């Protein structure tokens, strides 16, 4: 919509206040001009059909509880827009300052987010499993995430390629918490995941067996389930990326950490320069051993670090 950049203030999921950018005309609309061809968050109303109507509100506060939802939705994926290009020099998704568009308030109970080609679509939640899934900075990022997959590796969302794609979600989500900084950590999800539970979430990154995921190689679901277990899979490249962060010692292998910035650095490389639509868990190695090359040399940490965090997990 055309008129003023204007400042709202309301409050999130988690009760926490913030400030949003918004957009004057007549109503206060979740349209945020300051970050590339805007930002842009939709109320879905229950329904499934998307995306709905651009987000009107008629005093540019936004406290009320069915707010909360598009309040997080908006101010995360400027969070998201402002790691990619202060970061990683990437302007949005597809590098070319596309609009942000998100959907709030999708179907009934919907205990899930994605990114469906377009556009990024929440859940409510059923209030037991999930509360609103844009709560989580972490789901987000990682879902905003497979749009940067989609427009640069384009890595086939199915067996290796899929988990691989999951994995970089993961990871860059995980590194947007990080770069956020509120209770950051290794796990996915927790800050929506069952209101009830302490201390639990969908997947972990340092300890993916946790939850049942694979943390090597000879773990690998290999049955047709989740798209052939992209999601069960991502739990072996997420141990990998957590093992050249964090450092450790797995299954008798060690690994010397070089911590998030370098991590990020060497996987957005990969993903932008190396990786294409059929790449395989090993492709993907050595995707991450060019890309160390590159960024710190062959002789460097760096590169020894990444060749033990994928020996460690099994991926030759
Ligand atoms: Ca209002
Ligand atoms: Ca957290
Ligand atoms: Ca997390
Ligand atoms: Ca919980
Ligand atoms: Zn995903």
């Amino acid at each position: 919509i055309t008129g003023t950049s204007t400042v709202g203030v309301g409050r999130g999921v988690l009760g926490d206040q913030k400030n949003i950018n918004t957009t004057y005309s007549t109503y206060y609309y979740l349209q945020d001009n300051t970050r590339g061809d805007g930002i842009f968050t939709y109320d879905a109303k229950y329904r499934t059909t998307l995306p709905g109507s651009l987000w009107a509100d008629a005093d540019n506060q936004f406290f009320a509880s069915y707010d909360a939802p598009a309040v997080d939705a908006h101010y995360y994926a400027g969070v998201t827009y402002d790691y990619y290009k202060n970061v990683h020099n990437r302007l949005s998704y597809d590098g070319n300052n596309a609009a942000i568009r998100s959907s709030v308030h999708y179907s009934q109970g919907y205990n899930n987010a994605f990114w469906n080609g377009s556009e990024m679509v929440y859940g409510d939640g059923d209030g037991q499993t999930f509360i609103p899934l844009s709560g989580g900075i972490d789901v987000v990022a990682h879902e905003l995430t497979h749009a940067v997959t989609d427009y640069t590796a384009g890595l086939i969302y199915q067996n290796e390629s899929g988990a691989i794609n999951e994995a970089i979600s993961d990871i860059f989500g995980t590194l947007v918490e990080f770069y956020a900084n509120k209770n950051p950590d290794w796990e996915i999800g927790e800050d929506v995941y069952t209101p009830g539970i302490s201390g639990d979430s969908l997947r972990s990154m340092s300890d993916p067996a946790k939850y049942g995921d694979p943390d090597h190689y000879s773990k690998r679901y290999t049955g047709t389930q989740d798209n052939g277990g992209v999601h069960i899979n991502s739990g072996i490249i997420n141990k990998a990326a957590y093992l050249i962060s964090q450092g450790g010692t797995h299954y008798g292998v060690s690994v010397v950490g070089i911590g998030r910035d370098k991590l990020g650095k060497i996987f957005y490389r990969a993903l932008t320069q190396y990786l294409t639509p059929t790449s395989n868990f090993s492709q993907l190695r050595a995707a991450a051993v060019q890309s160390a090359t590159d960024l710190y040399g062959s002789t460097s940490q760096e590169v020894a670090s990444v060749k033990q965090a994928f020996d460690a997990v099994g991926v030759k």
